[PDB]
């Protein structure tokens, strides 16, 4: 018994009630089993955890739980008390108590509580009754859980979510001890790797934090989180995580890209990992790239899905005419591909970007001849691959499923901008040696990213034009 | 008879037929009165201009032109083929009368040509039949609006539809010459000013232009556009077109921000300059946007108990949004060439207080020390006002509204929370051996994309994300 599957656990704008439903089709399909209901800022989740559900809210909850039922996807409700709540006053338990009880008599079977992204700061009224922050969370995640009946799935994640976040470390933390000791032991505990977005869930890791919380814990993984950054977007596979951590762990729940219609790959090849070692124990099962293609190639068939004049040779040919290819998914994935990682195409177009750059002189004055037709042959080369990020963009604006192209319209918009104008850029390295031209005072550009990105810059890290914005 | 309003002709998501309608609602009550419809990537619209509506498409269009009527606002329907059309073939002018006769079967009596952002090559055939691309364009414009009876509301949008398009200028273009001459004079003309996001439209810029396309033009105002770069967002006044220019024109239509409900300030001011003389002395952008904030704000507490003790936790949620809070989110996504006051005083701050960071790396020099201090504090209190305004903010009623600017706010006050971090650092480095950065997002900020512009020719803070 393992839960795997999807948390809605970011940032920003939430899910609507249809896709929602359409991730319960997603996850069943793929052999999935859970999802966890936890948006940061759908308002009676979090700042409003206190008020109950209106008629209307009620019945799109009901219809909601209904379909995750029918689907064959546990349903867990997450509230997030942690910002205001007086842990020891009992008319506040109380509220806790009449909030997930109005949930349960929509039909959901399954609960927990959340106290991720808070302080550490007690109000006096709850320093005379609990001695430390974790005393009186698992108090009252304690009296919860035993008011719902002990229900079989219960979950509780930490303030200390991650190893980063542990003072003063993992196993020697005041705040896991607790929890560990106290905390019912049929409750599970929530954690995202040795930091809030892991590059790697080493297993030793995870068999230092099972011994302070004395379970496997359920991981709550950030890989393909995109809320923490506007101009990021994640298409690269689930990875970093090995197979044999199956055995060692409770389950895992991906809180995933907030555009919905992204989150193909990043849903898509979690379960192709899990699928892979469902059942092992204590040969090389899971490849991150086989399983991006298999993702890529079944993604590929919903962009020719909704949601003819054929001119001569000498007339104007059909803008609309290729449709999308694998080609240009892979492309696509390779640009915005994983938090600590560009894919192999986007890597190698950037070190290409660099060396030409670097090598800018040998092209500006007067023939050097090998060192040349190194710099022209990989100049070209860069300049078709800058090409292809055109055409990727040109038939993706083209295809037929609307929703999809929208929800990723403003990375891809970006990206063959920018792509666009670096081209532009090795061209005019390419002239230097005869062109007097210089390569541009005020268009957009001089202010590009606004006020945040001037901040962010000055912190330690017949004749088509030129000025085209559009 | 002067045409003041909205067009929706921006790039990605477009807009929703409840937001249309609700627009048109903020036009009424605003006292403007013309929409033009014309998102680049409605798929009908442009891609597939060819495409007639199906019946639900066609039933939302129909409910939509009502609403037009209904609220006293000109619907105007715009075309955009220029990316695909072969001009000289008949059966392409015709798919295009069809398409704009079934609209005119919706309710709708006015209309538009858009030829923006396409290149100037034809195909063979249409270069046997017209000299120039401009010919081109004005034929089938003509040959249109005569077919649809000589509408009213006509607009034409050039293909160099600003100053820097202009070959070889605006005055000498041998395309505009063509516009000027042979396009029927009942046609109006659309130009975006100087450039395409034009930080001013200087009275003889116009006027330039009014004597080679020989009438004055519509403004399609790209001001408060943002489709053009994905982290800004523009809440500042309508600002560098004089209220002088309004006799010199037929309307102004502006572009703006592509998350509606950003543009309350943006549509509100542009009220405001029209107003003030609708028959700079008249118009003051700052005294503007004090009316558009005032009056935004009264939404904020609308949507679309329990009292603590002294001893108790308090409300997280207790604060309303004020109108310092924005002021001051204004002041940080202003406008396109200008911050706010605010944000370029704490730029401006920041600025300083890196460049002078020395002073306090080492140690007897005290009234330079006791400046470089007081500023720092100043300027802490400042990035603390940001999170303020993030925070409350995020507790607001009007969820709409906030899930609109949600990754705007929550951007900058990320950044400032950091910014903030590496001051109080400046302010340790005569004792901290701590370097900044001790590997997390921000060595990998804005992707990819981040990447190339960066090489382009001009509880721990990495630790915690959230």
């Amino acid at each position: 018994r393992f839960l795997c599957g999807v948390v809605e656990g970011f940032y920003g704008r939430p899910w609507v009630m249809e896709q929602r439903k359409e991730l319960f089709r997603r996850l069943q399909k793929w052999e999935l089993n859970t999802y966890l209901y936890a948006p940061k800022d759908d308002y009676k989740h979090r700042m409003f955890w206190r008020e109950m559900y209106s008629v209307e809210e009620a019945e799109q909850l009901m219809t909601l739980i209904s379909a995750a039922r029918e689907y064959e996807i546990e349903f867990i409700y997450a509230i997030s008390p942690g910002l205001d709540i007086t842990f020891s006053n009992p008319k506040e338990v109380s509220t806790l108590k009449r909030k997930l009880d109005q949930v349960s008599q929509f039909g959901c079977r399954s609960f927990a509580l959340l106290f991720d992204d808070i302080d550490h700061n007690m109000c006096a009224a709850d320093k005379e009754v609990f001695s430390s922050f974790a005393h009186a969370q698992v108090s009252i995640t304690n009296e919860i859980y035993q008011y719902l009946g002990e229900p079989e799935t219960f979950l509780f994640c930490p303030t200390e979510y991650c190893g980063t976040f542990c003072y003063p470390n993992v196993s020697q933390s005041p705040y896991l001890r607790t929890v560990g000791e106290k905390l019912l032991p049929g409750i599970e505990v929530l954690w995202t790797g040795p930091k809030v977005v892991s590059k790697e869930i080493p297993v030793e890791s995870i068999e230092e934090v099972s011994k302070i919380i004395k379970r496997a814990p359920v991981i709550w993984d950030n890989i393909h989180a995109n809320d923490y950054d506007q101009k990021r977007l994640f298409l690269g596979p689930y990875k970093g995580r090995s197979t044999e951590l199956i055995p060692r762990l409770k389950g895992v729940l991906t809180n995933p890209n907030c555009e919905f219609e992204a989150n193909y790959v990043a849903i898509h090849t979690l379960a192709t990992w899990y699928k892979s070692n469902m059942n092992g124990v204590r040969d090389v099962l899971y490849s991150p790239q086989m399983a991006l293609k298999l993702a890529l190639t079944e993604w590929l068939q919903e962009f020719g899905v909704p949601h003819q004049f054929v001119p001569g040779p000498n007339e104007k040919p059909l803008y609309t005419a290729e449709p999308v290819t694998l080609e240009d998914l892979q492309l696509l994935a390779d640009l915005f591909y994983l938090p600590y990682e560009h894919g192999p195409k986007g890597a190698q177009m950037l070190r290409e970007f660099q060396w030409l750059r670097a090598n800018s002189s040998v092209v500006s004055v007067n023939c050097d001849s090998e060192k040349i037709e190194e710099w022209r042959s990989r100049a070209a080369k860069f300049e078709e691959m800058c090409g292809l990020v055109m055409g990727m963009f040109t038939r993706l604006s083209n295809c037929a499923n609307r929703t999809i192209l929208y929800d990723m319209y403003s990375y891809v918009w970006d990206i063959k901008s920018i792509m666009s104008m670096v081209k532009s850029f090795v061209q005019w390295l390419g002239c230097r040696s005869h062109s007097s031209a210089q390569f541009l005072d005020q268009e957009p550009w001089a202010f590009r990213g606004g006020l945040a990105g001037e901040f962010q810059r000055l912190l330690p890290i017949p004749l088509t034009p030129t000025s085209k914005v559009y």
